[PDB]
C-alpha cells in the first residue's frame, strides 16, 4: 500500500543516502574480488614468475578490509535512521494513548498495548529498512555481476541468459507434475489411515464377542496396505529429484559442446571460465533474495496500520464550558444509569443520589452490586448513558475536564507511584506552584513524617519503583498526604481493605479521619468503624438506591441493610 | 542406546547391505566430477585442443545418469526395509493394545493413541534410517574429498587441514566474545522496558492529578534512551561479521602467498588450485551434516522407547482357568465396592443386587451416576475394589475370561459395526460355526429383513464405514439380531435410546420384548414401558441401593419410585 509514513522519515534523508552510496560499494567490493580469479587462475598459477601471488594478498585483504568498513558504516546509518523514525513514532502513540477514554485500556490490558509502542513498532523499521538495504545491495551485485559477466565473454555469457529461463521452466513443469502426484496418492493413504482408526474405537465390541484372533488377522492386512502406499509415495519422490538435476545437467553439457566450435570460443583461458561460471552461482544468491522484498514489504508496513490505527483513533470527549475554580457546593445523582462499554446487561439502573456540603455519605454494596461504580462517573473516567449528574448546580458535561478532575482526588489502597522523588509524588504536576516547605507541611499533617525521614537522603529518595520499594501500608498514607496539599473538595475514599496491622493502620485510620473534617466525602465503605459516623448511610440495592436514610432509621428496618449489618458480624 | 530394536531389522540385512553399496557408489560419483575440473580449466579450456569439450560433456551426462540410478536404487532398497520394520512393529502394537485393561483405553488415550501407531512408529525409522543414509554416504565423501585433495597436491592440501582449525577456534572465540556482549547490553534494555512499563499502567493517576504533560516530557527521556540502547546492540553486532570475515580472508591470503616462494613447496598448473580449492568448499556441507548424527540417532530412538513402554506393558489379569459352557444360574451381586481408575471419589459402595433364573431387574437412578457401572463389572470390562460378584454359583475370577466374556451381550444403542459385510457383522468371530440360513432365520426372527433384503447384495453388502452405511436404529436391531443369533444366556439392554421413530422403533421395541423371553435380564431404564413390565424394580442413586420393589408396591412407598414417574410426568 502507500501510505503517510514518509514525512517521519523525511527529515532523516542524511543517513538513506549514506546507506545507499556506501552500501553500493559493499557489493562494487564483492563483484571486484570473483575478478581477481582472472589474473590468478590465467597468469599468476600456470606459468613461471611468481608475482601475481605477492601482488594478489595485499588485493584480497585491500577487498575485506574494504568490505567491512563500508558494512559497519552502512549499519551505523541506516540503524541511526531507522532508530530516530522508531523515537519519534513511540513518542506520538505515547503522547495520544495517554488522552483517550479510561475504557480504551480495559478491553486493552497493559501488557498487550504495550506490544504497539516496543515489539509493533519496530517492526515498521526491521522489515521497511531491511527491504531496502535488499533491493539496494542485491539489486547492485546483479547489475555487477552483468557486466562482468559479458564484459569477459558474450559469447559465453549470452548463451547463459538463453538457457538460464529454458532449464528454469523445465525445472518448474517437472517439479510440479510431481507434486501433485505424491500429493494425489497422499489422500489415498488418508483412506487406510482412517480404516485403522474405525477398529481402535469398537474396543469393547473386540473383547466381549471373543473376536480377537480375527480382528488381528485384518490389521495384518490394512497394515500391509498402508506399507505398499508408503512404499509409494517415496518412489515417487526419490524420482523427484534424479531428473530436476539431470535437466539441469544437461544445461552443463550444451555450454561446454557450445564452447568448441571456432566463432564462439575464441579463447577463452583457463580465467573467464571460472569468472563466467562462478559468477553464475554467486548470481543466483541475489535472485532469490529480491523476489522476498514485496513479501517483507508488505509485512512491515502492514505493521504500519494496526498502530496508525491507535494513532487516529477517538480521544475523549471534551466538550467543556466554564472553569470551575472551586466546587463549594454539592454534588447530585439524579436518575442516572449506565453500562460498561463491553458487557450487555446493566451495571447501574435509575439512581438519584446526593452529596450535600460540609457532609459524608457511605455506599455498601458489599455483595459486588457495582458500589465501585459511582466513583468513575464523578470524575468522567466513564460517561453516563442517561440522566444527569450535577455538580454546583449544574451538568459535569458542561465544565472542561481539565478544570473537573482538579476538584477530585481519589485516595484508595492502590495508588500508582511515579519513578520519581517523594518530593514530587507529594506534589505531583504542581511541583512548580508549591515549594518544599509546604510539602513537609502536608507529611507532617498525614503523619507520614515517619517514613520519610528513615529515607537516606529524606525528601529526594528515588521512591517508585526500581527504587526503595515502599511496603503497600505506606503507600496509602503518601496518598493522604498528596490528596491533603493539593486541597482538592471532593473525596472519594475507597477504603476497600480493612487492614489490621496495628500502629500503621492506626496512623492511617487517624490521618483519614484528619482530612475528613471539610472536603465533601464519599466513602465506599468496607470497614465498619467509618460507616456509622457518616450523617447518612447509602446501600446499593443491585442497580437502584432502594434503602436511603441515617444508621438507626434503616437498622430499625430490616431490609437488607441490618442484614448487612449482620454480614459484619 | 539400548537398541533391542535390531532383532526386527536382523532378518532384513539385504536392503542395508545394498544401501550402502549404492551409497558409497553414489558418494563417489560427486568425487569424480569436481576431478573433471582439473583435465578441463588446465588442458583443453586453454589450448588448441578442442577435444576435452568434445568427450567431456557426454561424461557429466553419464555421471549424472550413474548418480541418478544410483540414488533411487539407494532410496527404494531403503524404503523397503524402513517399511518392512515399522510394518512388523505396527503388528505388535496392534496385537497388545487390544487384549489388555478397558481402563487404559477410557480417557488416559482416545486418539492419540493412533499417533504411536502413524506417528511414532514411523519417527522410528525415519530417523534412524536418516542418520544412517548421513553417515555412510557423507562420512564416505569426506575420504573421497580427503583423498582427491591428498592427491592432486599433498603441499597445498596439508596448510589446508593444519591451517584450517587456528581459523575455526579464532572465528569460535571472536564470536562468544561478541554474543555475550550482546547478552549483557541485552537486559539494559530490559530494565529500560520496564521503566516505560512502569508509566503505562497508572493512566487513571496520569488523568485525575492533572499531569498529562509531565508524563509526555518523561518519555521524551524514556524513549530517547531506548534508541541509543538499541543501536549499541546493532554497533555490537554488527562488529562481529566483518572481523570474522576478515579472520577467515587472512586464511586465504596467507595460503595464497604459501604458494609463492618455489623452494620446493608448491608446482601446481592451475586446475589443480580449483580441485584442490573447490573440494574444500564441497568438503563443509558433509561436515556440518555429519555432526547431527547423535541428535537424529536419539531423537528417532527415544521416540521408540514410548512404543517400548506401551509394549511389554502389563496385559489383562487372566488369573483363573475354570470352564464354563452355559450360565444356567443368577448372577449374585453381594456387598461389592468399586471405583474408577484415576479418581478416589467412589463411584458405587456396596451393593447386593440379584438376578434370578428367567427374570429381569431394571437399575433405574436417571440422575446419570451410579446406573451405568453396573454393567461393566459382570463382563469384567473393570475389576472390583472389594467384595465379590458371583455368577452360577462362584467368583467371576475363577472363570476364564473368555469363557465368562462370551456369556453376556451388551445390547445398546451405540454399538459398533465392523467394515465387513452384514454376514460377519451378524456372526462375528465365528462365521466357522454358524451357517448362513441361521443368519437369515436370525435376521427374519429379528425382523430385520427388511433392511437386509433393501440392499442390493442383501447378506454380502459391506455394512460398516466406508460402505453402505446405516441409520441408529438399524445399527440397534443389527445388535439384537446378533445377540439372538449367538444365544449367550445373560442379557444386559443399555436401552438409552429414547427414541420416538414410529415405523422404526415400533419393530425394535417387538424384536426387544421376544428378545427377553429368556436370558435374564439386566435392563438400564431410561423409557417407562419396560419399568412397568418386569418382576422386580431397583433404585441405585451414588451407589446407594435405597428403593426395592416391584411397579405397584414401590410406588405406595414415596422414596424415589414415585418421584420417577414425577420425573417423566
Ligand atoms: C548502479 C550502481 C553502481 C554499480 C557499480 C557496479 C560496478 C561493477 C564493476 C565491475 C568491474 C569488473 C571488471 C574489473 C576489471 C578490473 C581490472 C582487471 O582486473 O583487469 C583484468 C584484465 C587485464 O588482465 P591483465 O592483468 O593484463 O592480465 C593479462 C590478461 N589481459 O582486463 C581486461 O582487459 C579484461 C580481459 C580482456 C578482455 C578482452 C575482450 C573485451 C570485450 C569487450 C566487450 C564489451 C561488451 C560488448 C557486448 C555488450 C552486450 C550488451
Ligand atoms: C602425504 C601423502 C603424499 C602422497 C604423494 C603421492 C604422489 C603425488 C604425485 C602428484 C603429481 C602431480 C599430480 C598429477 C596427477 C595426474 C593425474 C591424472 O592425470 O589424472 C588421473 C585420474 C583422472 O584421469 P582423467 O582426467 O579421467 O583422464 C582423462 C584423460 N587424460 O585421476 C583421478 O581420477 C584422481 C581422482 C580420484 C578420485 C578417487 C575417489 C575415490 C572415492 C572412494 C570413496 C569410497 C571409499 C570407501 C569409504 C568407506 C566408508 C565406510
Amino acid at each position: 500500500t502507500f501510505r503517510r509514513l514518509w514525512p517521519t522519515i523525511a527529515p532523516f534523508k542524511a543517513g538513506l543516502i549514506v546507506a545507499g552510496v556506501a552500501l553500493i560499494l559493499n557489493a562494487a567490493s564483492d563483484t571486484f574480488m570473483l575478478s581477481l580469479l582472472k589474473p590468478l587462475l590465467d597468469d599468476g598459477f600456470g606459468k613461471t614468475d611468481r608475482s601475481v601471488l605477492v601482488w594478489m594478498p595485499l588485493v584480497v585483504i585491500g577487498l575485506m578490509i574494504l568490505r567491512g568498513i563500508t558494512s559497519y558504516v552502512s549499519s551505523y546509518c541506516i540503524s541511526w535512521v531507522s532508530g530516530k523514525v522508531v523515537m519519534t513514532m513511540r513518542r506520538r502513540l505515547f503522547g495520544h494513548m495517554m488522552g483517550m477514554p479510561v475504557s480504551f485500556f480495559d478491553k486493552q490490558s497493559t501488557g498487550t498495548l504495550l506490544s504497539r509502542i516496543t515489539y509493533d513498532s519496530e517492526q515498521v523499521a526491521s522489515s521497511s529498512s531491511g527491504a531496502l538495504i535488499t533491493v539496494v545491495r542485491e539489486g547492485a551485485s546483479i547489475i555487477g555481476l552483468f557486466i562482468m559477466m559479458f564484459y569477459y565473454s558474450w559469447q559465453l555469457s549470452i548463451i547463459l541468459i538463453v538457457l538460464a529461463p529454458i532449464v528454469s521452466i523445465a525445472i518448474r513443469v517437472v517439479s510440479k507434475r510431481f507434486r501433485n502426484i505424491s500429493k494425489n496418492m497422499q489422500n489415498t493413504m488418508g483412506q487406510v489411515t482412517t480404516s485403522a482408526e474405525q477398529m481402535l474405537k469398537g474396543h469393547k465390541e473386540v473383547l466381549i464377542f471373543g473376536g480377537q484372533e480375527v480382528e488381528t488377522k485384518r490389521f495384518d492386512k490394512v497394515s500391509n496396505r498402508m506399507r505398499l502406499q508408503g512404499m509409494k509415495m517415496v518412489s515417487a519422490s526419490s524420482i523427484s529429484d534424479p531428473i530436476i538435476q539431470l535437466i539441469a545437467s544437461l544445461a552443463l553439457a550444451f555450454v561446454l559442446y557450445a564452447a568448441s566450435f571456432p566463432s564462439v570460443m575464441d579463447s577463452l583461458t583457463a580465467g573467464t571460465i571460472t569468472v563466467v561460471f562462478s559468477s553464475m552461482i554467486a548470481l543466483m544468491r541475489p535472485l532469490k533474495s529480491l523476489t522476498n522484498v514485496n513479501a517483507q514489504f508488505q509485512r512491515g508496513m502492514a505493521a504500519c496500520q494496526t498502530l496508525f490505527t491507535i494513532l487516529d483513533s477517538e480521544q475523549e470527549k471534551d466538550e467543556g464550558k466554564r472553569v470551575i475554580e472551586r466546587a463549594t457546593g454539592d454534588v447530585e445523582f439524579r436518575n442516572v444509569t449506565f453500562t460498561y462499554p463491553g458487557r450487555d446487561v446493566p451495571a447501574l439502573r435509575n439512581i438519584n443520589l446526593k452529596i450535600p456540603a460540609g457532609k459524608t455519605v457511605a455506599l455498601v454494596g458489599r455483595s459486588g452490586s457495582g458500589k465501585s461504580t459511582i466513583a468513575s462517573l464523578i470524575t468522567r473516567f466513564y460517561d453516563i448513558d442517561e440522566g444527569e449528574i450535577l455538580m454546583d448546580g449544574h451538568d459535569l458535561r458542561e465544565y472542561t475536564l481539565a478544570s473537573l478532575r482538579n476538584q477530585v482526588a481519589l485516595v484508595s489502597q492502590n495508588v500508582h507511584l511515579f519513578n520519581d522523588t517523594v518530593a514530587n509524588n507529594i506534589a505531583y504536576a504542581r511541583t512548580e506552584q508549591y515549594s518544599r516547605e509546604q510539602i513537609e507541611e502536608a507529611a507532617r499533617m498525614a503523619y507520614a513524617m515517619d517514613f520519610i525521614n528513615k529515607m537516606d537522603n529524606g525528601l529526594d529518595t528515588v521512591i517508585g519503583e526500581n527504587g526503595v520499594l515502599l511496603s503497600g501500608g505506606q503507600r496509602q498514607r503518601i496518598a493522604i498526604a498528596r490528596a491533603l496539599l493539593r486541597d482538592s473538595p471532593i473525596l472519594i475514599l475507597d477504603e476497600a481493605t480493612s487492614a489490621l496491622d496495628t500502629e500503621s493502620e492506626r496512623a492511617i485510620q487517624a490521618a483519614l479521619d484528619e482530612l475528613q473534617k471539610n472536603r465533601t466525602s464519599l466513602v465506599i465503605a468496607h470497614r465498619l468503624s467509618t460507616i456509622e459516623k457518616a450523617d447518612e448511610i447509602v446501600v446499593v440495592e443491585d442497580g437502584v438506591i432502594v434503602e436511603r436514610g441515617t444508621h438507626n432509621d434503616l437498622l430499625e428496618h430490616r431490609g437488607v441493610y441490618a442484614q448487612l449489618h449482620k454480614m459484619q458480624f
